[PDB]
């Protein structure tokens, strides 16, 4: 139902497979007890997923060199570009969240890989854009994304002790997918 | 005096300007108030740097797909890789800490990106050694870099909100140094 979604539809298969994954959980720390509560930070954090979203937006348009990778050619941010993006965005908290971090996500994952990158950035809305988001930017924002999550895992009121650990597990999950997300853009043989 | 570490003696301009790194800063959130608490943090770790280490290269050190990229060709960890490189990341603690972000910080940046990629690795110390570190590793080691650091951090018993601080600057610092260090490993205009 969310335009430009297309997890398990997705015409590739990842160049990386789930024992790409397992040594990859690993050197993000990531086990068994992150699974648990990533997924419990969906529950928390579903429901606040519109504030989240105004949150980082908020900080993204407030950036005019970030902003920029949502613009038109003629400077001005492209509206519908934002809005589609925005529904794929609120999905993949809950991706992150709730899905079995098997083939079919990890398929995913080089998909929104490409989407950032050159490859396939402004093909699935079908907008003029600026034609590629420099990586630097992917891995900048690993702050400024588990950053913006903290104060939104606090709000059920939750032990700080359990606040800490869904924070532990959303900062490695974003980790993890972004050095994914990486593989469009490093040189063949040095990912 | 640290072999191998040439912090404002390299032969190279860095490809990126404080221009670049002002809006990487921006980024990832990092401004003069980080200043003021790396500065701080590293105040803290000074005395432990010894620990800290340790901590480190026990993490690397029980996962052989990490330890790996220290091994001599025949599997068995280089000894002389591994000692000669702690001297200088223990040295890196501190420049992060103590540095003026300046053009001179940068063109170390980029000399330490090259050192994990193929372009350089292996040169400093003259040892033979796996080629390259696949970039996935580089963005997947900020958690463990930062998760490794916090209860350091704690230990002059800080009230939490300055460890807090501490530990969100040292996040974001180590998160702007590994952005920096994929240049080497973009391809050319994509980063
Ligand atoms: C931690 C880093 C980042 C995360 C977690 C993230 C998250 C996302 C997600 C989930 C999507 C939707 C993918 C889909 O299902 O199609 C998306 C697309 C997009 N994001 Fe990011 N992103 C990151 C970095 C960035 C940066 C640095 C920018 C620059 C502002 C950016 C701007 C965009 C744009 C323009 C698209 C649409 C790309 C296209 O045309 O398909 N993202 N991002
Ligand atoms: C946040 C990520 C990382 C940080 C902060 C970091 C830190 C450092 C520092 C400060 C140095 C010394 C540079 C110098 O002055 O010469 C170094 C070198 C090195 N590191 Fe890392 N590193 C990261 C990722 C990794 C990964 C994923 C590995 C894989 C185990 C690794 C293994 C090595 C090796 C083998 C060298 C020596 C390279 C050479 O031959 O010159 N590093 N690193
Ligand atoms: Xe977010
Ligand atoms: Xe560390």
């Amino acid at each position: 139902k969310i335009p430009g979604y297309t997890y398990g539809e997705t015409e590739n298969r990842a160049p990386f497979n789930l024992e790409d994954l397992k040594l990859l959980k690993e050197a993000v720390m990531f086990t068994a007890e992150d699974e648990e509560y990533i997924q419990k930070a969906g529950e928390v954090l579903e429901d606040q997923v519109e504030e989240i979203l105004d949150t980082w937006y908020g900080f993204v348009g407030s950036h005019p060199h970030l902003l920029y990778y949502f613009t038109s050619p003629d400077g001005t941010p492209n509206e519908k570009y934002l809005a589609a993006v925005r529904k794929r965005f609120s999905r993949w908290i809950l991706d992150t969240s709730n899905r079995s971090y098997d083939q079919a996500w990890l398929d995913y994952q080089y998909e929104i890989g490409l989407r950032h990158h050159r490859t396939k950035k402004n093909q699935t809305d079908n907008v003029e854009s600026v034609p590629n988001i420099g990586y630097r930017y992917l891995v900048a924002f690993i702050y400024p994304i588990t950053a913006t999550m903290k104060p939104f895992l606090a709000r059920k009121g939750h032990t700080p002790e359990e606040v800490e650990k869904m924070y532990q597990a959303w900062f490695k999950a974003t980790t993890l997918q972004v050095a994914l997300w990486s593989y469009p853009y490093v040189k063949y043989g040095d990912f």
